[PDB]
C-alpha cells in the first residue's frame, strides 16, 4: 500500500512515495525540518511559544465590550485589528488551488479542472488499510448508527447566541450560489464554475439561462405581480427550468437564478427580496444615467449586488456568528498593502462543515400557523398567502437550533445528514484531527475532551475506538460549543478561512475594480458601502420591517 | 454619440458618461486628480523626474558589457535586477482582467466568459464619430494601401540581431497554446481557455482530445516509428481532428495537441521534439517512482514540461530577443516576497503585437533545398526526407527577418497581415499613441518620429492625415527599431508585461507549487532549473546538434 497512507509529514510537509514502502516529507517553507517536518526552526520556536491558543483569542474577542467600543471608533486601530484577521485567516488556504477528490498530488488537471471541488487535505490513498489510513478498524462505524446515537434531535436545542430564521434562510440562500453539487458526476463536482459569491443564483449559471430571465428593458429582470406584490417570473413565462413536483400550480412555479430554491419558500422569500433589490437599482442607475442602455444597467446592477452581498456577509451575518464585540469591516482597501490573490476555488470540505441541518426548527411559524416541513415544502403558496413583511417579521422572532453540542438534527432531514457522513467516506476525506492539525489547532486526545461531556462521547469511543480516527462532519456537530456559542472550536478555525478567502478573494475587491466608476459613480458605491440585511429589508419589503439575524 | 470617444481622462483615468453630453473621470490611485486627470500630485513630481525613459534603460542595458559581466556573475545582485525586471513590467497589466471586445466598462460577463480575450484598453464605443474617437477622417485609410506601401516586402531585410528559423518557429509553437482565436465567434474570442503556458499545444485543450493522444503506460505519449525515428501518431490511429488538406495522405496525417500544427513543418518539428521530451521525462520519472502508476507519471511529465518551457522562454527566447548583456533568470522565490498575482488573461492586443509575420524568409533553406511557401504549406513529407537533425542544422543558420522598420512582409502572406488590420479595425481598437500612454510611453508627434525616416513617414501621413489615428499594429512593423535591432520602443514596453505576467503568473510559479515534490523529486526540480533549448534538442535529437535562438 501507499507508504504516505499513515500521514507521516507533519507542519504541513508535503509526502511523496520514493519506493513501494518509502516516503520522503518536503519541508518547503513550512519553518520546520527532519525527516517528518517535526524540528522546529529558531524562529518557529519562538513564534509557537508566543502565539496563543484559538481559544484565548476567542475569550478576548467575546470579553472587554468597554475596550473594544473604544477600539471600534478609532478607524485607524479597527483597521488595523480587521487587517490582521482577513491575513492570518486567509494564508491558511492553498491558492492557487491544490488537490481534489482524484488528485492527492498536485497536477494541471487538478489545477485547471473547474469541475471540481478543490481540497484542503488530499484524499485518503485507494489501497490505505484503513479508511483513514493505517489506524482504526478495518471499516468505519455504521453511519446510521452515529446519526441515530448521536446526530438526531431528541428534543430542539435552541441557538444560545440567538439566530432566528432570518439567519437561517440567508445562509441557505447566500452558500447555495457555490455549493451547488453535480450528483450526475459525484460528491466531489460542483456545478458552480464560478466558484464563490457571483450571485448566479439569482442570475443563473449560464448566459442561456440569465437571458431568460431578463426584460432587456432598463436592465431589469422578468417578474410577475400577484395581489399588487411584485414576484418572481413563471416557468412557463420563461421557459427557465426549475424543479417541482408535477402537480405544483403553473403560477407557483417561480423561476430564479437557483433551480433548487422553488423547494423551500423561505429561499423564495430571499429570491424574491433580491430581485426587486436589482429592479430597484436599476431605478437608481437609470436617474444617475438616463443615457446607459438596458446590457450595462443590468451588468452595473449585478456589480453592485455582489458587492452588497459581501458587505452584508461580514458587517451582519458574519459579525452575529462570531458574538465579538469587535465590528468586523468590509474594506477592500485594508489589502492594497498586503499579499493576497483574488481568486477562489470553493473546497469539498467547506462544503462539509456548512451542512448547519441543526439550525433547522421543528416547525416553520408564520403568523398564526405553525407548518410541519411536509407542509412547508415546495409550497410558495405559504408565501403568497402571508406576505413577505409577516415572513420578515415571523422569521426575525423564530429561534434556529443549535448548530454544536450534538443530538440537534432534525429527523425530517436524516437522511441528508447520512448523505454527509456517506459522501465524505466516497471522497476518503482523512480524519477529524489530521483537518484540526492542517488549520492549526492540537489534536484532541479523548472523546470526552472533543465532546466536553461523557454520555456521547462514551457512544463515540465505542463506535471508533480510537479518536484519531473520527469523522470531521459528525465531529463538528457534537463538539462542546464555546461558552454560550452556536459553534466549537473546529468550527470557526476551520471555516473563517475558507470564508473569508471567498469574500475577499472577488474581483470587485482588486484595486482596479474598488473604485466608484465601475458601479456607476459615487451613488452605486455607496449602494454596497452602506448595504445591511436591515436595509435590504427596509428598501423592499412594504411596511419596511425590522429586521436583523438575531431574536 | 457616447461622451468619452475623445478618450479625455489621462494617465490611467476610467471615463464614465453622466449624461448625453458629459462625462466624469475617475482618478483613483492614478496619482493624478482634476478634470482629466492630468493635475500630478507631489509624489508623483518627484517620481516623475527621476523616473528614466524606456530609451536609456534600454541603452544601459545593452552597453557596459564588463560591467554586466561582473552583475551577471554576483547572485545577489543579479536577483535584484531581475526581480525589479518582473515587477515593475507586471503592474501595467489589469489583473483580475477587466474589459474586452463587448464591454468598454468593466462587467461579470467581462471577468468571467473565458471565451474572450481581455483588452488591455477598452474598444471605441460603436457611436462614435471616427473609428479612432473624434480624431481623423470619418473612415480609415484602405487597408490595401496601408499594406503596399509600408509592409509589404520589397527585398529581404535580415534581422540584424540574428534571429534564426528555430526562432521564428519557436516563436510560432510557443504563442499558438494560447494565441487560438476562435472564428466561428470572432477575432475577440479564443478557444485557450487556459489564457497562459498550459502546453495545451501538446497535451490537448479538453480531456477527451488529451485522451486519444495518450498511451496509457508509464505516463506516456503515443508515437509511430519512422525509419527507426519516432514521430506522432496519426489521425486514423487516434481519431484525434487535425486540420489538413484532402490531398494530404492517412500516413503524414499527424496528430498533436494542437489542430494546426500540421499547417507547417516548422511547427510539426517542436512537436515532435517536444513529445520525445515527454516520454523522456516519463522514463526518467519512472526511474525514481517505480511505484507510480501511468496517471502520475503523465500529470508530473507535464508539469515539468510546463516548467522547461517557461524556462526556456525567459532565458534563451526572451534573453536572445532583449538584447541585453544582463543574464534574466527564471526564478519564481524572486516573487514570494512581493505582491503578484498568479493568474492571467490572455489580451487581444498582446495577439495583436505578436504577428511576426516579417520574421518569416523567402524560402525555407533544409539542406540543399530551398522550398518556397506552396512547397512548403502542409508538406511534413519534407519532415521525413530530411529529418530532425537537418532540419535542426538548417534553421539554426538560417536567418529571420525583421520585423520593425517597415517593409519586410513577405508577399506570401499578404492576406494574412491585410487581416490583422481588419481585424484590429472590427474590434474597435484605440489608436497607437492611446496605446503608448496607456503604457507610460510618450505620444508621437509626427509620422516622421515614429519611422525615423522620411519616405514611409510622408506617405503615412498621406493616409491617415493625423498621427493621432496611426493605428497599433502597423505602426509596430515600420517603426524605427532601436539601434542594430528587431524592435521598435512600443513592440518591447507593450511585449514584456504582457509576457512576464503569462510566464510568472502561472500556477507552477506560486509558493505552494514551486517545491522539489510537486515535480517528482529532487531529480525532477533540476529537470526545470537546468533546462535550455540546447539541451531540449541535444536530450531528443539524433546527433546532439548544435543550437541556440541566433545564427551566430
Ligand atoms: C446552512 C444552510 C442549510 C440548511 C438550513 C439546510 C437544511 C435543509 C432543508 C430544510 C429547509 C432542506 C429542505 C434541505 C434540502 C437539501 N440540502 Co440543505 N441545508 C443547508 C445547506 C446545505 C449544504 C451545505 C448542502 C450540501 C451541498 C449540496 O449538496 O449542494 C445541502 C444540500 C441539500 C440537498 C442536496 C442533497 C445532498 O446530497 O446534500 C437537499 C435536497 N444544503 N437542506
Ligand atoms: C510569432 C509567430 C508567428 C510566425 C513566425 C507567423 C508567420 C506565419 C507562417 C509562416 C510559417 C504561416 C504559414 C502562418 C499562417 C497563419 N498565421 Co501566423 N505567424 C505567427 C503568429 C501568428 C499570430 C499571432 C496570428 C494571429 C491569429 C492567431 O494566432 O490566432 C497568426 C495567424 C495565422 C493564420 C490565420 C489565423 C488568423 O490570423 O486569425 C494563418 C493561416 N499567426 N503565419
Ligand atoms: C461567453 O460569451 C459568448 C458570446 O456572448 C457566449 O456564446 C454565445 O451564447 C449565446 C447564448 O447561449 C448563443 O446564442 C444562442 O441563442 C439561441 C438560444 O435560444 C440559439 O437559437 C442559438 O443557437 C445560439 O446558440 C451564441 O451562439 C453565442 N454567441 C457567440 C458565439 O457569439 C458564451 O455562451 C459565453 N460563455 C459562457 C460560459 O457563458
Ligand atoms: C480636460 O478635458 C479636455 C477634453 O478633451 C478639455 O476640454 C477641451 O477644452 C478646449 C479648450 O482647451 C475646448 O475647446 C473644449 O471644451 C474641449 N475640447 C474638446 C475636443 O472637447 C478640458 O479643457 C480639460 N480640462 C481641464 C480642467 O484641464
Ligand atoms: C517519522 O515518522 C515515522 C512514521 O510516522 C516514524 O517511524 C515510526 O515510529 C514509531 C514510533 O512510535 C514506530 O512505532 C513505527 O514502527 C515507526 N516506523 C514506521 C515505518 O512507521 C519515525 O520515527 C519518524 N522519524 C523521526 C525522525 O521522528
Ligand atoms: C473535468 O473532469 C471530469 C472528470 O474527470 C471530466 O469528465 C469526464 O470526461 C470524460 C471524457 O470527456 C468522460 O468519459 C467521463 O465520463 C467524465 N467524467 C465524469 C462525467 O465524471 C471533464 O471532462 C473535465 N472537464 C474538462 C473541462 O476537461
Ligand atoms: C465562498 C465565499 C465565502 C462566503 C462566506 C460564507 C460564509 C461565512 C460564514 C460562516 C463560515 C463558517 C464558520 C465561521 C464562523 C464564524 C466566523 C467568525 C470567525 C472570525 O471571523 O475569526
Ligand atoms: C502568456 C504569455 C507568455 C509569454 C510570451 C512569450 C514571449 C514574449 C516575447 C516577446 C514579447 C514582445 C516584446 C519583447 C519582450 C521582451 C524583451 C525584453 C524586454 C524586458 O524584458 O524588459
Ligand atoms: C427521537 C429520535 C432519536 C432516536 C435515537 C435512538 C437510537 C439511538 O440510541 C440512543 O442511545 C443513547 C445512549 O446514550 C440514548 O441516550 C438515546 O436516548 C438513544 O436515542
Ligand atoms: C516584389 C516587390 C514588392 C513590391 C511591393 C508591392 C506593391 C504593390 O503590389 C501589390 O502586391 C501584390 C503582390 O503580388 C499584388 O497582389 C497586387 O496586385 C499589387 O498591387
Ligand atoms: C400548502 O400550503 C398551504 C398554505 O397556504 C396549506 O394550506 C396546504 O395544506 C399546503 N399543501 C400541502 C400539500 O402541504
Ligand atoms: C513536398 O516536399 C517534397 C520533398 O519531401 C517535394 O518532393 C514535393 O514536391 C513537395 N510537394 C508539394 C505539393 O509541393
Amino acid at each position: 500500500h501507499h507508504p504516505c497512507c499513515s500521514n507521516p509529514c507533519q507542519n504541513r510537509g508535503e509526502c511523496m512515495s520514493t519506493g513501494f514502502d518509502q516516503y520522503k516529507c518536503d519541508c518547503t517553507r513550512t519553518g520546520f525540518y527532519g525527516e517528518n517536518c517535526t524540528t522546529p526552526e529558531f524562529l518557529t520556536r519562538i513564534k509557537l511559544l508566543l502565539k496563543p491558543t484559538p481559544n484565548t483569542v476567542h475569550y478576548i474577542l467575546t470579553h472587554f465590550k468597554g475596550v473594544w467600543n473604544i477600539v471600534n471608533n478609532i478607524p485607524f486601530l479597527r483597521s488595523l485589528i480587521m487587517k490582521y484577521v482577513l491575513t492570518s485567516r486567509s494564508y491558511l488556504i492553498d491558492s492557487p488551488p491544490t488537490y481534489n477528490v482524484h488528485y492527492g498530488y498536485k497536477s494541471w488537471e487538478a489545477f485547471s479542472n473547474l469541475s471540481y471541488y478543490t481540497r484542503a487535505l488530499p484524499p485518503v490513498a485507494d489501497d490505505c488499510p484503513t479508511p483513514m489510513g493505517v489506524k482504526g478498524n478495518k471499516e468505519l462505524p455504521d453511519s446510521k448508527e452515529v446519526l441515530e446515537k448521536v446526530l438526531l434531535r431528541r428534543e430542539f436545542i435552541p441557538d444560545p447566541q440567538g439566530s432566528n430564521m432570518m439567519f437561517a434562510f440567508f445562509a441557505q440562500h447566500f452558500t447555495h450560489q457555490f455549493f451547488k453539487t453535480d450528483h450526475k458526476r459525484g460528491p466531489g463536482f460542483t456545478r458552480g464554475l464560478g466558484h464563490g459569491v457571483d450571485l448566479n443564483h439569482i442570475y443563473g449559471e449560464t448566459l442561456d439561462r440569465q437571458h431568460k430571465l431578463r426584460l432587456f428593458k432598463d436592465g431589469k429582470l422578468k417578474y410577475q405581480v400577484i395581489g399588487g406584490e411584485v414576484y418572481p417570473p413563471t416557468v412557463k413565462d420563461t421557459q427557465v427550468e426549475m424543479i417541482y413536483p408535477p402537480h405544483i400550480p403553473e403560477n407557483l412555479q417561480f423561476a430564479v437564478g437557483q433551480e433548487v430554491f422553488g423547494l423551500v419558500p423561505g429561499l423564495m422569500m430571499y429570491a424574491t427580496i433580491w430581485l426587486r433589490e436589482h429592479n430597484r437599482v436599476c431605478d437608481i442607475l437609470k436617474q444617475e444615467h438616463p443615457e446607459w442602455g438596458d446590457e450595462q444597467l443590468f451588468q452595473t446592477s449585478r456589480l453592485i449586488l455582489i458587492g452588497e452581498t459581501i458587505k452584508i456577509v461580514i458587517e451582519d451575518y458574519v459579525q452575529h456568528l462570531s458574538g465579538y464585540h469587535f465590528k468586523l469591516k468590509f474594506d477592500p482597501e485594508l489589502l492594497f498593502n498586503q499579499q493576497f490573490q483574488y481568486q477562489n476555488r470553493i473546497a469539498s470540505e467547506f462544503n462539509t462543515l456548512y451542512h448547519w441541518h441543526p439550525l433547522l426548527p421543528d416547525t416553520f411559524n408564520i403568523e398564526d400557523q405553525e407548518y410541519s416541513f411536509k407542509q412547508f415544502l415546495y409550497n410558495n403558496s405559504i408565501l403568497l398567502e402571508h406576505g413577505l413583511t409577516q415572513f420578515v417579521e415571523s422569521f426575525t422572532r423564530q429561534i434556529a437550533g443549535r448548530v454544536a453540542g450534538g443530538r440537534n438534527v432534525p429527523i425530517a432531514v436524516q437522511a441528508v445528514a447520512k448523505a454527509s457522513i456517506d459522501q465524505s467516506r466516497e471522497m476518503k476525506y482523512q480524519s477529524l484531527n489530521e483537518y484540526r492539525k492542517r488549520f492549526s489547532l492540537k489534536p484532541y486526545t479523548s472523546f470526552e475532551e472533543l465532546t466536553g461531556e461523557k454520555e456521547m462521547a462514551a457512544e463515540l469511543k465505542a463506535l471508533y475506538s480510537d479518536i484519531d480516527v473520527m469523522e470531521l462532519y459528525p465531529a463538528l456537530l457534537v463538539e462542546k460549543p464555546r461558552p454560550d456559542a452556536i459553534f466549537g472550536e473546529t468550527m470557526v478555525e476551520l471555516g473563517a478561512p475558507f470564508s473569508f478567502k471567498g469574500l475577499m478573494g472577488n474581483p470587485i475587491c482588486s484595486p482596479q475594480y474598488w473604485k466608484p466608476s465601475t458601479f456607476g459613480g459615487e451613488v452605486g458605491f455607496k449602494i454596497i458601502n452602506t448595504a445591511s440585511i436591515q436595509s435590504l429589508i427596509c428598501n423592499n419589503v412594504k411596511g419596511c420591517p425590522f429586521t436583523s439575524f438575531n431574536v
